[PDB]
């Protein structure tokens, strides 16, 4: 009854916001989910019943995904539990704001690694099974980053348009094939990354005032002076996975309410 | 079914790519008028075909070069349905030649129904959705409106400029509940392509439809497949649908990879 | 001088970014001819300031919209100084409006001159080039072209649809002597710039014309600076330059990182 | 005095192909340039020699790129003979053509970290002098690679649309200031690495190749005073490569 049934879905880094959304999205559209985390926590059995309430199966992993063998490890345990990998949904990404003169080199490391090298391993694991079962949906979250630039965000920028780079290269590889890879670019979200981002601007030119704070913060960026919600990028990734979008390979959903239209 | 009692207009949908719009906005629930140049006989089986999804469908015949007539189209739909809501600028024409030889006239056809038929339209339908809260623009680009096209050049710059003012209605209702975006798509199976590679045939292969249907794909596609039009149609809802608040100003690309090279 | 001996006609260059690209592509060593819609008394001015640097130059009056008159214009070029080697697209206009009170009129005459012109410059242009073996068309965009900006529908889907067209000249010609490239100027310090700052000025800031500056500036370029026409008059000589031999259906954006965010 | 007259540059990769062209190219504008390659090799000597043919300073360093320590030994070395450095081309860089599925590990972090993280290193190194001076030029040797993807090639292209993505950040960085940051995206290049014909014809519309000295030409277009309001922006040379 719903468009993704039988469908097992893998969202790295979806313990807590937009890989939460995704995930949610995800189950909510029929869709199998195994949930992927750094290391086990005591609300985890919460998440995974709160994903669990849209009736699919749903499962739980720690692996980091700087490492390839626990990669490797969470592909092997998904193929387990619920069968071939089908949907991959590269979202781990960390975030860290410096200019570029003071930008610590093992923090620009770590951003590049878990943005860009663990969606290469993550996709060089999968992709054999996807061809082997004649289809696959490669779905990369990038950012608007991926497509413009802002200060103080070199490593991120540069991590999120090389993922969009991979993706293009991945759809080319596949363009034959029932495998498609495609990348979405949100906009701002409100999560705590971006919550402590609102409270360390509130200090520092609005005075601890949150409304104001928050509206100067969206009007910089976003022309919506509105925030993406995780349901969103979801819902774009549903479309992505989804039997419509068999030909959109290679491209970006921009989901930004119009930062990259200028 | 997410867009249960919406009005939606699609333009030049009687064939073709606005055809399969029009089918798949009505699968969503929504009330949708067709429209071509000149009423048809064949107007009453069309119809009929997409109403086969129990919504209330219209058939219109207006030139959109002529704003009189999209003004007579957009109250026509006004009074028939209700307030537009979905505004779809569907633009069909094309004229394969190079910059040396390329018509004055058929230039300015081109500019004037691929770009400015879809500027009178928005124009004309935006203060009912400003007064609404609610409107979804969505206007049928090209690939072509993102890279260029050895002689077609009047339809890349037509598309392109539709992009920019793609981008400049959306930012224009950022604020609003109105959204505005475009649809890229790549070589699409309809009759149009079926000239052109009829054409191809009789001048390159002898005739051959399938050796030139697969050299038309395998110049701009990788996928070498056609994107089918119930996958833009399919695009145009998940547009149009009130989950995509926060898709404004940008290009949905259907193209098997045509723009990722 | 890297341009010694080409003969070169840039469109609109009585004042602004086309008087400075007559005058860096001059100082380069082109011959140049400038355009203007009406003669002005002004002209032997503006002649003798490009003429400063030792070439040729001419002056003609004929508006870009009457394609006969650019037809005049060229044929006057190849009499009195020979066959047209460079040409520079760059006749614009602007019209600050909402898309929902945009006059028709003011629209058409901004896809017309913005986009059209430089069809018909290249259709009459491209001939000769490709008897010649050699040719530089040079369209003079905005980064208007690359983004959309409010209350510019008209002038962002001008400027997008010359960036398209500019891909696909350069693509029907990728084999010859000939390349087609578009630069995109952001904010430049003009005559039409500081028109429009007065207004806003008046209009927001009453009166204040620095106020209007630095908010005009701020809003789009993050380098709180203008691009002055000597700098758009370099990039058009790069492009015009043998080095750019290989530079083909491109963008050389001027914009003081107005794109890059 | 030429236009680059006084310029300090250092151009990274640059013991053969586009960097040496580069080099080369902004000597011919006046610019004193120190060449850079992974090891010594006697052809160093022959090399600095043909780029001081132009009348400008030449110096050789031996540095692999992917050490920070051995960056910043670069950067002082040119600092002690020649001086501040005014312009900076991020050029090294590599190619391993592979599919996905079989792409070997450290191929993909090799290219990752000397098309990419090596410009990160050099950029921040040399950022601090540029703005104490008030003039700069950073020139990021990306590629078509940086704008469209290619089979075969996911970590090239990968790091070079990061590599793009960095200018565009450094530009925003820098925006107010002297300082411009600015990639150029080359095609197929004139290099050691009817056949001809077929390579060419798929991905450069002009069917010819691109010439390390017109890559040279763009650069020294970039760091002229022309381009002073040129920031975060593609200097695209590829024959109409990326205009379809």
């Amino acid at each position: 009854k719903r468009v993704l049934s039988g469908r097992v879905a893998v969202v790295t880094g979806s313990r807590k916001g937009i890989g939460l959304g995704i995930a949610m999205r995800l189950a909510m559209a029929g869709a199998d989910v195994v949930l992927n985390g750094r290391r086990q926590s005591p609300e985890d059995s919460a998440i995974v019943e709160k994903v669990a309430a849209y009736g699919t199966r749903v499962r739980c992993f720690a692996a980091n995904m700087k490492d390839r063998a626990q990669v490797e490890a969470l592909i092997k345990f998904t193929e387990k539990e619920l069968g071939a990998v089908e949907i991959l949904v590269n979202n781990a990404g960390i975030q860290h704001v410096s200019p570029v003169e003071t930008f610590p080199s093992d923090k620009w490391d770590e951003i590049i690694a878990l943005n860009l090298t663990s969606a290469f391993h993550a996709t060089q694991l999968c992709l054999p099974s996807m061809r082997q079962r004649g289809w696959g949906r490669i779905i990369n979250i990038a950012s608007v980053q991926g497509l413009v630039g802002s200060m103080n965000k070199s490593a991120y920028c540069a991590a999120k348009h090389g993922l969009i780079g991979f993706t293009k290269v991945v759809a080319l590889e596949t363009a034959t094939t029932g495998i498609t890879c495609n990348a979405i670019c949100p906009g701002y979200v409100y999560t705590p990354l971006v919550e402590e981002q609102i409270k360390a601007v509130a200090e520092a030119k609005y005075g601890g005032d949150m409304e104001a704070a928050t509206q100067a913060f969206l009007c910089e960026k976003q022309p919506a002076k509105a925030f993406v919600t995780v349901e969103q990028v979801g819902d774009a990734a549903v479309f992505l996975a989804s039997p419509g979008a068999d030909m959109i390979r290679g491209t970006t959903i921009t989901v930004d309410g119009g930062w990259v239209a200028q």
